[PDB]
């Protein structure tokens, strides 16, 4: 098999990283390369934006501003199915009938040339056919989520012969990826680093017109992938340390301490807002050894025993999941989670109800309502272990399962730090998970539970027995090749750092709080 | 399924305007067993996990009674560890009641696949290739066809295929047994599926085995009505649930002021106790009926909140297990119990060395004998609220009620509950199957989290009571058709304490 993926641009200038003595090719971001834009869009009179989630407001307000900056004549329209809520929002974003940009999903697939398809995974999975009969012939499908692929593999199908299939995904939240682009526009630039994918290609343009969109995104820096390596690590990844596992570990720790004597408040603040704190800002800017060289000798020790008695239960946790993904399994099980939201066979509908109405986010509410603007929450040496050693163990299953390093990274630790962390800083997990895809949402709500327990039934068990420190462990942190990687990708990144407060409009509409 | 035996009495049982044919059980049918066993000169037993010990020793006491010449012979692979275990139930080689599990299956006339399910996804075919033409082979469970089926095969066309399904976990099934000796007969009801018959003898050889573990009533099913009832119960109502919910309410209730002891009490010690003893031989109506206008409210505000939040997890499981999506993961999980992939092996932990297990083992340590906890009214009505949707999913998914009540009710509260009592979670979910234990541990989680996120929320916001759902708790079919089911059962107990030693060898204890 292939780690690495090279590529060819004729339109942008290809660089090279190396990553642990690995190369890879990437695409540097920029404002400056917007001119660029109507060169890799050859072909493209129309790109239609189908759906208005949370990639799509992004995608679609980045995409149009880019392209109007670069003055192209390239139309943006979003397309909604006929039972969507989604067209107020759309025209406040500015795409609106009296423009031509806003239209129904069926009409808008038919008079696009690119074809952005973003609605609900398991929408695609059971709207596929009506998606392909739409399509003009050599025109470009593209997707940010190589699931659909994982689906039609499961039938024993794939996508129309003549048509191009692409992917670029932002390793981020769609919420992100249009406030780093916003805040990008005082610089030159920001945003979220993005993958892409060349899956078909029926005419040579593919390659340009995915790394295009992805520079229109304002991508820092874009990577190589295929449809299959981004499925099998990013719905693993959410469900990982990005969500799912940082939501258990924060449930767990939350109720190990204050079950220990530690105030609510306390337990809060050395749980939540030390991992999207203190732990985030230094692990995206400096890396994770910095983190653990800023830990006291005594702190040091505290993390070993966290970290010691936390790798191997996550692990496993960790190991099921992606071989859950990989086999087609957790694939089916998005596909018919999305029928259940109506109902069907005698039996009600299930919507997915709220995540952040207990205990400990009803104590981060009211730490939040006195907390200080600034506050970088404090380094608490046992969370910082338990998070770094479920984020080592995620990194260690990618590299056995063979991923990218680049691909690895940032599903396993930039994406956290730089994309999602700021959200729960802001109004905790909900505010995280809930501005994520729907496919993600569920994974967090399944897979969170599960590190919880592993973490409570195993770990802390170890810890509270005396366990003897894994010292081997210990020192393969300290001499894993990732962290230099990690610093590498490091110097790619806009210093921009994402600002987003409790009051943010620019995510799910639901999700608006005042 | 539709059956007609020769050598036993089929018997018309109505359940809610629903006739079902059963076959009821009794040690004065064993006499009847060589008839049933035609052709059946050796019962090769495979296996020797928590099936095994249990069905092998009450075949042979059976055939005993019966006078049979059937040998039953245990067949385990390459240097088992329980050999040991095995010979300790009486199974030795030098009276060729014990030997190597191939040669076992070679020499067998009824094959019983009482290995791991996982294992059996991953060998089947050395299986198949040592089976004789015009063999019979027996499962306990029908998950084998569900992962055939994901590959789009089938049995080969030269064997028979029955099941014969115990609804209720192995040391269960020959403890009552046990028990049951002098009184002609007690038992753990069972399924009986014929997926394929070559010469006709299928039927009545499936009746016999069922039989002859003491089934107090057997009732008809097919392998993959009896998968996804099953795979789903035990992540359901059965394992998974009821221990998310005594972690969920646990929590809640020593959140709210209340000690340890009593939360553990109210939660664990109340379900498994009082609980199971009156939805055992009353029923669920009648432990409404017996709390106080108080509790009645209590109750009612905790299953008008459970209710649903406790479907919508149930709903889930049981489509990832007809889908075919939990069938493939317990294969893989199997995969990862040994080093592979450059990667390390992943045996199942330990779930009883937390919190309120702790404080379970300090509760059982000074708990007077016969005692059967306190009856909780929220308590109550968390858990008839799961074991009600549950009921439902299965009705609207279209199981059978004899299939319904023994996977929802049956089960729960006269072969498990009892071993949670004895000692503990683990006492219960690991002396079930590794695809049962597995699957526990997969989803006790998920119903601890949206109890506690959605339900225990509703609660605590003063949500008003959904009158309809409750009217239709009180007014459910199902109440009178469990009644109907109780007749059948024998009036014995099952007596599980803390040192059972008829449990797995690794759960033994003093
Ligand atoms: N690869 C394999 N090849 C052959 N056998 C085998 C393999 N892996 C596990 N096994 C055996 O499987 C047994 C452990 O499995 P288990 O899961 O505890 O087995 P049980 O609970 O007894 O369940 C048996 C059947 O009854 C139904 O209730 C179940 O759904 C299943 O269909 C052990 O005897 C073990 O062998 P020992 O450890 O005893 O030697
Ligand atoms: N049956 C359907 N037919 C068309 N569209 C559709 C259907 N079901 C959900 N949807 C749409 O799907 C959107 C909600 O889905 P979502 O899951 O929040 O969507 P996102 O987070 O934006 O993700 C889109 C893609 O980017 C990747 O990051 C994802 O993995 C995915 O491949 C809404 O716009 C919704 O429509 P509206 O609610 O806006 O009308
Ligand atoms: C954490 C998950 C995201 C934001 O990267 C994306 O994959 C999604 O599904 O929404
Ligand atoms: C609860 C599950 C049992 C005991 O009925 C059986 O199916 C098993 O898998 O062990
Ligand atoms: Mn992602
Ligand atoms: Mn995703
Ligand atoms: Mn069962
Ligand atoms: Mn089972």
């Amino acid at each position: 098999s292939a780690t690495t993926f090279d590529f060819d641009s004729s339109v942008f200038k290809k660089e090279k990283v190396t990553l642990s003595g690995h190369d890879e090719y990437i695409v540097r971001g920029g404002r400056n390369l917007f001119p660029l834009l109507p060169d890799a869009f050859k072909g493209i009179k129309q790109i239609g934006v189908i759906g208005w989630g949370s990639q799509a407001p992004a995608q679609a307000q980045n995409l149009k501003d880019s392209l109007t900056e670069a003055k192209s004549d390239v139309v943006v329209k979003i397309g909604l199915r006929k039972g969507s809520n989604s067209f107020a929002e759309a025209r406040a974003a500015g795409f609106s009938e009296e423009n031509g940009t806003l239209g129904d999903m069926w009409e808008t697939i038919s008079g696009s040339d690119l074809v952005l398809l973003l609605i609900s995974d398991s929408a695609q999975a059971d709207n596929y056919e009506k998606v392909f009969s739409h399509m003009k012939p050599n025109s470009i499908l593209g997707l940010s989520h190589g699931f659909l692929l994982g689906h039609l593999q499961s039938l024993g199908q794939d996508f129309p012969k003549n048509i191009s299939v692409i992917a670029v995904c932002p390793k981020g939240m769609g919420p992100s990826v249009r406030r780093l682009y916003v805040q990008g526009k005082e610089v030159n630039g920001a945003g979220i680093n993005s993958s892409f994918a060349v899956h078909q290609d029926v005419d040579g343009r593919a390659t340009d017109v995915a790394l295009g969109w992805s520079i229109a995104l304002g991508s820092p820096f874009t990577f190589a992938t295929t449809l299959e390596q981004e499925y099998k690590s990013d719905i693993f990844g959410e469900r990982g340390i990005l969500l799912g596992a940082v939501h258990g570990i924060v449930e767990c720790l939350f109720r190990r301490y204050t079950e220990s004597g530690m105030s609510e408040d306390l337990a809060y603040k050395n749980t939540v807002e030390c991992i999207t704190g203190v732990i985030s800002k230094t692990i995206s800017t400096k890396g994770m050894l910095a983190l653990y060289n800023s830990l006291s000798e005594e702190g040091k020790k505290d993390f070993q025993a966290a970290y010691s008695a936390s790798y191997y239960p996550s692990m496993d946790i960790l190991y099921e999941c992606y071989e859950d993904v990989a086999s087609g399994s957790e694939i089916r099980s998005v596909v018919l989670a999305g029928r259940r939201f109506y109902e069907k066979e005698g039996l009600p509908a299930f919507p997915m109800g709220k995540i952040d109405q207990t205990r400990m986010w009803k104590v981060g509410e009211k730490v939040r309502s006195v907390r200080p603007a600034g506050d970088l929450g404090p380094l608490y040496p046992f969370t910082a272990g338990v998070y770094v050693a479920l984020m080592m163990a995620q990194i260690e299953i990618l590299r056995k399962k063979g991923h990218s390093y680049s691909e690895i990274i940032n599903e396993s630790v930039i994406e956290a730090v730089d994309s999602l962390n700021p959200f729960m800083h802001a109004r905790g997990v909900s505010f995280m998970v809930d501005n994520c895809s729907t496919t993600a949402r569920l994974g967090s709500r399944k897979w969170a539970p599960r590190f919880d327990y592993i973490l409570s039934q195993q770990a802390l068990v170890a810890v509270d027995n005396g366990a003897p420190i894994n010292q081997d462990l210990i020192s393969n942190f300290l001499s894993d090749p990732v962290h230099e990687a990690i610093g590498v990708c490091a110097q790619l990144r806009p210093s921009v750092d994402i600002s987003v407060t409790a009051d943010a409009d620019f995510v799910r509409p639901e999700l608006r709080q005042a």
